[PDB]
């Protein structure tokens, strides 16, 4: 399922899905590296980021 | 043995690095990115600090009252 953005009257939902059958902490990895992002966008302003794709996984880079 | 999100720094540099989950297939690496992307791409539209971050059924929410 890709990225879905529910709009209600009371506000937008944006909301990620998980792959099917994760086992357990590849569920927490996952949602942890989701969270990273978030708490980033609190300190930097990401639109002047620059996001690019690594060995490992990605890097954003701020300055 | 799997690195958690981490920073790096240096002169005229501030890096944030994320890992894969491990154990993945090529697909769900391919989803996995696409999260982290769509992540980046709201907060060019909203300011996520004034956004509700949560861990739903399968999966992540983030709310703009």
């Amino acid at each position: 399922k890709q990225p879905e953005l529910e709009s209600d009257e009371h506000g937008k939902t944006l909301r990620l899905t998980l792959p099917e059958g994760l086992s357990g902490e590849q569920k927490s990895q996952w949602m942890l590296t989701i969270k990273a992002v978030v708490q980033s966008a609190k300190h930097w302003n990401l639109a002047e980021c620059t996001f690019e794709a690594s060995g490992e996984g990605v890097i954003i880079k701020k300055r």
